Formats: C-alpha cells, structure tokens, sequence
C-alpha cells in the first residue's frame, strides 16, 4: 500500500523523494518501519539480544558458538535463520573471522531475498531493488574496495548463499553503502547497521524536518519542524557541526551529491563555525587557510590514531592541537571543539570523569547553538554531561542536564519511548 | 519575422532564407542570440562562461573551481546552465569527460524545460523544426548517437528529464545538422552553440554572407552583392580542398551534395590541385597515387595530435613534403595544409622564426584559393602578424596586420571587439 499522509514523488535534482499530503507538527510520527535486514555490531555482544536489539544485563549464551545473546529460547529460534550465517564459520575460522559489517550486512540481505523474494512490508514504497546505486560514478580506487567485499562475502558467506553474478554482487554492495542505516542508541553510539526501505526513500537536507530514531530494530521517523502538505520530507545524513565545505566533501565522497539547501547555499552558519579571535592584529587569509586545513587534517589524524594508540597519546593529540589551534581559533570553534569532544571521550573511557566535565561543561554551550533545535548531537551530549554528574554524586548539575536531553529526545524520539523511561528512572535513583 | 528578409523554400535544399532588400558588402543582415551554449574545456580560464568574454582575472566559482566569470554577476546568471555539471564535475573527477555534442545537448534539454516556448533567437525556424536527416543515417553511425545517449544518461541523469530514446536520438541528429562551433578572431575553437534562425541559411561554396561573433551573439554579415529575391548561402566547411573532398565532408556530416558554380564547374581543381610538369611530365595514375597519399597523411597527422609529440608532428609533415613535391607544385592545397600543420607545431614549440618561414611560404597561395573575404584568409595574417610583433618585426608585422583588418572590417564589422585589440596591438609600439 501507501503510508498515509505521505506519498512517493520524483524531486527535481533529488531524483525520487518523500512527501507529505497533511500537515505534521513537531514531535508527530509519520511512519515506522521495520528493518528488512540487520546485524548486531561486535563490541555489543551481551549487551544486546541479536534478534531484537533489548539492552540487558544476563542474555542466554548460544551453544555452538558462545558468540551471539539472546533475551530466551524465543529470540533465539526466531534469529536462527539469520544466524545460521555465522554461528558455524565463526568458530572454524576462528580469530581468522573478522569480515567488515557491511559483509554481514549483505549477507543477510541475499538471505532474505532468497526466503521472501516478494514486497516486505518494509518496502511499501520504495523496493530493495530500486535502491539507487550510483554505479556509474565508482571511482576506480572505490571499486577495489567493493571488490574486496565481495571476496570477503565469498570468502566466509559461501555455505549458505546462492550469489548472483559478480556484476549483481557489486551494485547490491554499492546499493548498501549509500541505502544502508546505521542503528545507535541513546549516547548516539554505535549499535549496528540495517536496511530501512521506506526510510531510504527521504532525501537529505542540511536543515531537515525530520529526525530517524530507532526503537529495538524498528525505525521511526518524527518531525522535527512543521511540515505541510506539499512539503519534501527531508532528514539529515550527515553531522552537521562542520561548515558547507566540509559537509559538502562527506556527501560527494558517500552519496555522490552536492547538497543545495538554504545553509549549503548561503554559509550563514560558516561565519560562527569557523570563529577567529579577533586580537589586536587580526589574523591573515593565509593563516586562517592554513590552521584550518591543519585542523581537517589531526581530526583525520586523530581518527587513525584511536585504533592502535594509547589514551593517554590520545589525549596528548587533543591538547597539542589545541595549543596549535587555540593562536588563531575562538573557543567556540567547531575545530576546537571536536578535538574537546575527543578528549572528553577519552577521559570518559579512562574514568578519569572529573578531567571529562571539565571538558564537557567547556564545550556544551558552544556545541548547541550549531545544531538544529532538536538535534541527536546535543540530546547526547547532554546526556554523557548529564550521566558523568550522576556517578559523581552531582545530582544538582545531574538532573539539570538530564531534563535538556530529555525536553529534546521527547520530540526525536517520542514520549513513550524506552529510553525516555530508564532517563526518568535515573533521576529516581536516590 | 526579420526585416529584409523571409523564410521559404528552396528547390531541392528543403527551407531557406531568402533576402527582400539590397545587401552591400559589409551590411549586418541580422544578429542572433545563443539558444544555448557551452565553453569548450581547454579555454576554460581564459572566457567567461557566461559571455565569452576574454579576459584576465576571473572568478573562480567556490564548488568545482573549474568554472570562470567574469564576476558574480555571470557566474548566477550561468547557474541555471552550470549546476548541469558543476556537481558531477567534482563527483566524477578524472572520469568525467562527456563530449561537447553531449555538453550543448544537455543545456538544449535545460532550455527547453524552462522555457517551452519561442525564444527571440528562433523567429523563423523554431529548434523543434531542426532537420535531422535520421533517414540517412548509417548503422555504424546509429552507434555513436547510441554511445551519447548512453553518455548523456550517465553524465546528466540528475537534473534532466529525459524523453524517448526515439527522441533522443532524432535531438542529437539536429545537434550534428545544425551545431555551430565559436570562433576567436585566429579561427581556434572557442565553445559550440545553437542559432536557430542562423542555422536556416543553406550552403553555397561561393557565400554572399559570413558568419562571425560578438561573445555569444551570431552576426551574420554579407560578403558579395545581395539583391532582393536571392537565397542567402553560407559555407559549411573549409574551402580549401578540391570539389571531391568539399562534397565527401558534405554527404558524411551533412548528408547532401552542393551543386553550385564551383561544384558544377570545378573551376578552382586545376589550380588547387595544381602540378609540377617537369621534363618527364607526372603520370595520370601517379597523381591518382599522391592524391589518395595526401588524403591519408591529412587524417594520419590528425590522429597524431591527440598523443604524439611535437618533433613527432613536425617529421610527419617533412617527410609527406618531400614525398609529395615529387609530383606536386608548393601551391598545391595538399602542400599548403601540412605547411600549415609544421606553422602550427612550430608556434607551439615557441619557435616563431621556423613558424614564420612556413607562414610566408603560404600566405600568398593560401589567399588565392579563397574568396575575397574569408576568415581563413583573416586568421592567417593575424597569427603572421602577431608572430612578427613577438620578434619586433614591427615593419612585416603591422603590415601583415593591415591585411587582417581588410578582411575583417566586413566580416566581424568596424565596431567589432576583435578590430580594437588588434589595433591596440599596433599601437603599444
Ligand atoms: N539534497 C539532495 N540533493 C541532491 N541529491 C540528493 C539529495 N539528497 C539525497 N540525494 C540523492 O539521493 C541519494 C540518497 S538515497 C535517498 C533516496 C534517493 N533519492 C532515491 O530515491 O533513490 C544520494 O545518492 C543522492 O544522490
Ligand atoms: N547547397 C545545398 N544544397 C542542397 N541541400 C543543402 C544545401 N545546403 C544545405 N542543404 C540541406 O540543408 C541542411 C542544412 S541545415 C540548414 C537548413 C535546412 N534547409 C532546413 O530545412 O532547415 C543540409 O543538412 C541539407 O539537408
Ligand atoms: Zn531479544
Ligand atoms: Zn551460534
Ligand atoms: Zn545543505
Ligand atoms: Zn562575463
Ligand atoms: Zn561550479
Ligand atoms: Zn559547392
């Protein structure tokens, strides 16, 4: 059928699109969706269920490959399908076992073509197979990197898997790395990847109306302004701390597009996110070119260095660079603050809290007024500021930032959500 | 309608313009706006995108750097044509390379959509009366629409709304019918574009009117005497080469054969294919070898420029010279193209004293294959002008700019930008 309120249209320069046919206020569910195809990530064992994505403490053990928790024999049985991928190679291959996530990802979408080849009631109005590819734009280095999924996919998927031709096989990889969804939880952190039909259907926009939150493996999708009918529904792909220029080079590197909306247009935001002290002799063109090309360049830096580097050489990244930084850039800098955001992270995972509210604190008023009034970004933030009081005794400055996330998640997520319940429980806790 | 003058039909060339008042030489028959326009990738920098204008210092646009205007007046006001490939442009990178016929395609597809209706640039042939001659294309050629219809999906599926491939292919077939590519004042290509009402006039090899520039806008000038109930004819192709090459490039790109005093008479082919008649005079056969030798060589040193050297280039036409002047005189056509290729290596090697010493060689029998206002002729002593003024050969240099702005003066017209520059050039002592 049709989702109600909504209808499937072609956008002039956006090639296919959603949009609404009766008005949507802020905080209203346009429509839910259920996953066609999903996969829990692997630092989440044990804290999730594989089937249902329920976050709880003691989780039944699989037999065969002690590697998957499920909430009983109920969500066990029902993600046996889907396991059967890798419950046996996982133990044969053993700590050679390591393919990417979008690898198990397509995995289980070949699965579910093979065992429901017909519509899903995930994909009322757009089809697995309709998603866009962008084929003909694959860099020569890109398709390398799609080949070597598809060696990886035959490598540990061939038991169970009936592949179609080399050719199908690198546009359904193609297809996944543009139309694929990646699930996160109240701290927006990683929780896994899935496919969303329906949801893929929504174009992208730097100022969207609506906000993507998921509950367990369902997605739901809830306006974040007033939308009237007419309107293209359009959400966010990307995070939108960092100026046009630098958004700009994430959509043409991911998606092959170049956004065109009011602030890709415009820059009217580019003025306060790239902030210079203006000291007694102001800076010059060229020394403001050359600290924020040096900026693009230790976040970079920064984001290999996470994968092999001690924290505490972490930390010495942040602080160095701050200093660097710091002779040209305000503190309310975008730059300045993401390398502040890293080291409060850090601090976070050294249970060093004391050393992250410091940080926290410094960087929380700047964060906000670059994002969107309900933005997932600051709902977040607000919530590690607010849970790091919490264990330090600090219910005042506690529940105080507590409330700001949960004003905003009350829209993003909803009223009823289970994350809305375990914010108020924690406010309870005496 | 046009004032002076009215569309008809000719017999036997399909439509035409006819004129209803006295033309003299020099008078401007009438002005066309581009319908639409794109400039070619290497003059990028060096002409606006919006107006063709020459100049130093443009603005770079911010998304793709790889567009420049004159400031950012032009730069929104080529927006609506730009955002065709300002983003595919960087998303494509190395691999983004459509062809120029795909390039003026695609903005035609644009105009059309935002602008359905008559344009001021079609006031007596509308784009959708653009014949096609898709009756009388080859099968092999039906390959190489198909391969710009695959290109023009590939490249401008974002943007475009695309009819039948039946339609696309009968649009490419008016593109390749009725395409006219800019020329600078030196006759080196500046961009392509669409005249609607410029692209009526037929073909003669004895035009009354020549076509030239002013940015985008088509000026369309007489070259003879013009009296009233006479069919305006232009030339389609380079009059240089003999009535048998003129027609091949005729019913290959064209799909027509002319029949005008030249082609029916071939009054020029004894001198252009002229002879040297030593002692033992040339056999009849032996310049039936040389002339399908020389057809060769030409399209030989044309693919040649596409990856070959420059001292390549040069020993290509030195050792076609040396085997051609066995049989053929220095004022052969055939003789006179591949002195005219070593002029141009030479020029870009920056050896402008070996690039003068072919120049002068020609420049005289060039001229005398051509009617009396030709561009070809114009060009000529402007790059041998030019080429002087470099090596302060001022005396031969003015001199040889002088016959330029003969030529031009009734082509391009007086107030002409072109004729200001040139004159600029004679003045910075
Ligand atoms: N704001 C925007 N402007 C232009 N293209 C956009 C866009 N937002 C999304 N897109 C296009 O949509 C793709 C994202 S998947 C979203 C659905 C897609 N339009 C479809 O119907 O298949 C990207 O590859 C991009 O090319
Ligand atoms: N001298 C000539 N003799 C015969 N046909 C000619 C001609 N010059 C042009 N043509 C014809 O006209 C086409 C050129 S495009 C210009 C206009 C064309 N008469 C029209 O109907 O709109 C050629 O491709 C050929 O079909
Ligand atoms: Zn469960
Ligand atoms: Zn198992
Ligand atoms: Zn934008
Ligand atoms: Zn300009
Ligand atoms: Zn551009
Ligand atoms: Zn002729």
């Amino acid at each position: 059928e049709g989702l109600g309120g909504l209808e499937r249209f072609c956008s002039p320069g956006k090639g296919r699109g959603l949009r609404a046919l009766q008005p949507f206020q802020v905080g209203d569910l346009l429509f839910s969706c259920p996953a066609y195809a999903y996969v829990l990530t692997v630092n989440e064992r044990g804290n999730h269920c594989e089937y249902c994505f329920t976050r709880k403490e003691g989780l039944s053990k699989c037999g065969r490959c002690k590697q998957a928790f499920y909430c009983n024999v109920e969500c066990q049985k029902e993600d046996w399908p889907m396991h059967k991928l890798e419950c046996s190679p996982m133990v044969v291959f053993g700590e050679n076992w390591n393919p990417s996530e979008t690898v198990r990802l397509t995995a289980r979408i070949l699965a579910k073509q093979k065992i429901h080849p017909e519509r899903t009631p995930s994909e009322k109005l757009l089809a697995v197979k309709e998603f866009e590819s962008h084929l003909d734009k694959l860099d020569n280095e890109k398709k390398d990197l799609i080949q070597s999924d598809i060696a990886a996919l035959h490598h540990f998927y061939s038991k169970h898997l009936g592949f179609p031709d080399n050719d199908s096989l690198v546009v359904l990889f193609a297809q996944v790395n543009c139309n694929g969804f990646t699930i996160e939880d109240e701290e927006l952190s990683h929780l896994g990847s899935a496919i969303f039909p329906d949801v893929a259907l929504m174009n992208h926009s730097c100022c969207p109306n609506v906000i993507v939150t998921y509950k367990g493996t369902l997605a739901e999708v809830r306006a974040v302004q007033e939308i009237k009918p007419g309107e293209e529904v359009f959400t966010s792909y990307i995070d939108l701390l960092y100026p046009t220029e630098d958004r700009n080079d994430r959509l043409r590197d991911s998606y092959f597009f170049t956004c065109e909306c009011q602030e890709c247009t415009t820059k009217d935001k580019d003025k306060a996110k790239v902030e210079i002290r203006k000291l007694s002799d102001p800076p010059k063109a060229e020394a403001i070119r050359d600290m924020v090309r040096y900026a693009r360049n230790v976040i970079e830096e920064f984001r290999r260095a996470k994968h092999y580097k001690s924290p505490s050489e972490l930390l010495e990244i942040c602080e160095l660079s701050q200093e660097k930084m710091s002779s040209v850039f305000e503190d309310s800098n975008v730059y300045m603050l993401h390398m502040m955001y890293q080291a409060m992270g850090v601090c976070a995972y050294m249970q060093d809290a004391e050393g992250a509210l410091q940080y926290g604190q410094k960087i929380i008023k700047p964060y906000s007024k670059h994002y969107p009034l309900y933005s997932l970004n600051v709902a977040s933030m607000w919530l590690k500021l607010g849970r790091l009081y919490m264990g330090l005794e600090h219910k005042a400055a506690g529940e105080k930032a507590l409330k700001k996330a949960i004003a905003i998640m009350e829209v993003a997520h909803g009223k009823d959500h289970p994350y809305i319940s375990e914010i108020k429980q924690e406010i309870e806790s005496h």
